[PDB]
């Protein structure tokens, strides 16, 4: 139904805010800190020396272990 | 459709996936540091001595500010 077509997108859409803001194509798993933005895989986390989100300097990646995982 | 159901089951897990693991209420948004387990809210986070997941000692609890939210 019309409805499928909704509920697609929202889960689509949902699983895509769990993907890397860089790369989009890893699951999200590390936060910079101290600033707390939890937007990167671990690959793009390594790479960045300020947080995409705040600009604040990335004093080091805390890994995060999610039950979305 | 019985499709239109399969998927609201699917939103549903994993929007239940997302919430404290202790009071079932409200959104993980707390990292237990060093071992990285993120499955509490602030308020359950906060007088937790150890990993309710590994046991490890919690040294500080990081906030996690995800897309998610
Ligand atoms: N000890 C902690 O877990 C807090 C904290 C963490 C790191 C830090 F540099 C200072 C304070 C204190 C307040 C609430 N939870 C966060
Ligand atoms: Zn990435
Ligand atoms: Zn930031
Ligand atoms: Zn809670
Ligand atoms: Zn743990």
């Amino acid at each position: 139904s019309q409805q499928t077509r909704v509920l697609q997108e929202k889960l689509r859409k949902l699983k895509e805010a769990m993907l890397c803001m860089v790369c989009c194509e890893e699951e999200i798993n590390s936060t910079f800190c101290p600033c707390g933005h939890t937007v990167c895989c671990e690959s793009c986390a390594a790479q960045l020396q300020s947080c995409p989100v705040c600009r604040s300097r990335v004093e080091h990646v805390q890994h995060v272990y999610l039950p979305t995982h």
